């Protein structure tokens, strides 16, 4: 068996950590243990009306299948007459994006560290035939110890052999704008954008509106500031490649081995990133 199903009364709900069109995430403290969980709450009525059952169900299933230190863990689920609740691990420090603004940009040791954590998280995710499809600084959280915790699998795609979704405009891959489709490489593209954002302080493709943004993406219109770490620049250039089959890290390019072997990660020990002490953020 297992611990009896939990119920709302077992918690003392606190502040709202964030909202979505889909639901609300609130910080809660379980009375019997004093443990803090970030509980995602969804209104069954709203979900049904919006035809999101498949999405919510997929989200819960992907999360249940993940058991890694770089991913928010799902501890339990329960529901009452009107709402569904998902008990997720609480990452106190919030969005990686906050830290990016807070300090402007990351030095080389910090960029390397956090990129390595993300790459390693991606290898794990892709190893299970799962595609995030909306990877970005706002979806990458930080736990109390400053290690990453990736979440929000509401837009995830589970492979079985991935065109029904888009994702945040600035991180969308060109294939999604053209062949109306997506694969593992799509996340790798988002990685390229993220890396670039860690070093430069802003995402690569920026413009007045979505349309302009998409124009630049399909034309690969962007450039590096003259201060950009050379090896990071080289790595980014191998990720922000229009042809999805030529991005460092994808199946056609022989996987994660070559990606992790990149010069930019020279001094990284991949086997125990999570045991390592994250570099102080400036």
């Amino acid at each position: 068996p297992q611990p009896r199903k939990k119920r709302p009364e077992d918690f003392k709900f606190g502040k709202i950590l964030g909202e979505g069109s889909f639901s609300t995430v609130v910080l809660a403290r379980e009375l019997a243990t004093s443990r803090e969980y970030a509980i995602k709450i969804l209104e069954k009525r709203h979900i049904i009306k919006e035809n999101k059952v498949p999405y919510v169900t997929r989200e819960r299933d992907v999360m249940s299948r993940l058991d890694h230190p770089f991913f928010v863990k799902l501890y339990f689920t329960f529901q009452d007459d009107e709402k569904l609740y998902f008990g997720l691990s609480y990452a106190k420090n919030g969005e990686l994006l906050k830290y990016i603004r807070k300090i402007g940009s990351f030095d080389e040791t910090c960029t390397r560290f956090y990129t390595a954590e993300i790459v390693s998280a991606l290898e794990y995710l892709h190893g299970k035939g799962i595609i995030h499809r909306d990877l970005k600084p706002e979806n990458i959280l930080l736990n109390e110890d400053m290690h990453i915790q990736i979440t929000d699998f509401g837009t995830a795609k589970v492979l079985s052999p991935a065109n029904s979704f888009v994702g945040t405009a600035q991180y969308v891959s060109p294939e999604l704008l053209t062949e109306k489709s997506a694969c593992k490489s799509s996340d790798l593209w988002a990685l390229g954008c993220i890396i670039y954002q860690l070093v430069a302080g802003l995402p690569p493709f920026r413009a007045g509106n979505e349309y302009l943004i998409f124009q630049k993406i399909i034309k690969l219109e962007y450039d590096f500031p003259e201060k950009f770490f050379p090896k990071a620049r080289d790595l980014v250039e191998k990720l922000l490649v229009l042809d999805a089959t030529k991005r460092l890290g994808c199946e056609e390019m022989e996987g994660y081995g070559p990606l992790k072997a990149h010069p930019f990660f020279e001094s990284v020990t991949w086997e125990n990133l999570h045991q390592q002490t994250p570099p102080k953020l400036t």
